[PDB]
């Protein structure tokens, strides 16, 4: 029962690192991707974050237990450590074990010490730079994760300006490009095929799929060859008062 994350990242297998994230996550399907990290200098620690593939059953709920398992010098000190991820990462799982808190570390140390802060936007950026290289890597499984995550992603403009465009490159939308409502579209592959001359991200929101597809707002666009992203979820309204640029592009409501 050697401490998986004490151990050196060639000799664990990628069965090994599943095995771990059911042992401790209680949940029996197996993750997405995960990052094994140890850190020296500034702030000395470990960090093994997972993905998982499905929601927790009490993601929704306020009151749902997430967070990580804090260890400092290989001492367990809590589970469930709500301080080292944004609220929009409350997905991850894993574990942190730091050198840098005090064995007595408390909450009220937690919320005190600039080591937490960092150490959480460093965690954060850990985060997304694995789920950047799931999206490029394996995109069937980016696909799951946009899935069973996608909504809560979609707080990340809001809460994290520092951030803002690594978060909206791992967005998904549907759009006008092809006739479907899969949510396929990255605001990267929407550029990519923006014509001669457009230099606007054109989107329309609405209370469901159906009604985006079908707004006569979308008639004029459609006469350009212009595509439209088709936003149909309840927090998108509130979501695009924050993105409101991409890649020097500012993004326009086709309704005005």
């Amino acid at each position: 029962a050697q401490a998986l994350w004490t151990r050196n990242k060639s000799e664990i297998t990628d069965e090994e690192y599943k095995e771990f994230y059911k042992h401790i996550a209680h949940d029996f399907n197996d993750p997405l991707t995960w990052s094994h990290n140890r850190v020296e200098g500034k702030q000395e620690y470990t960090s093994l974050l997972y993905i998982p593939s499905q929601a927790p059953w009490d993601m929704w709920n306020r009151d749902h237990k997430h967070g990580l398992k804090l260890y400092v010098q290989r001492v367990f000190i809590m589970d469930d450590a709500e301080q080292f991820m944004p609220n929009y990462l409350r997905f991850v799982r894993g574990l942190i074990d730091s050198s840098d808190l005090p064995l007595n570390v408390s909450r009220e140390i937690l919320q005190d010490s600039t080591v937490t802060r960092n150490l959480r936007n460093a965690l954060t950026k850990r985060v997304l730079q694995m789920l950047e290289k799931l999206a490029k890597d394996d995109a069937e499984k980016y696909q799951t994760f946009w899935q069973q995550f996608g909504l809560v992603l979609k707080e990340g403009p809001a809460e994290d300006f520092a951030n803002q465009e690594a978060i909206a490159k791992l967005l998904r939308f549907a759009s006008t490009h092809t006739d479907s409502s899969a949510q396929t579209v990255s605001l990267e592959d929407y550029v990519s095929r923006m014509k001669e001359g457009q230099e606007k991200i054109y989107y329309i929101t609405a209370d469901s799929y159906a009604a985006a597809k079908s707004s006569p707002h979308l008639e004029l666009l459609r006469k350009k060859g212009i595509e439209v992203l088709l936003l149909s979820d309840r927090i998108d309204e509130w979501m695009m008062n924050y993105l409101t640029e991409f890649d020097g592009k500012p993004f326009q409501s086709v309704s005005k």
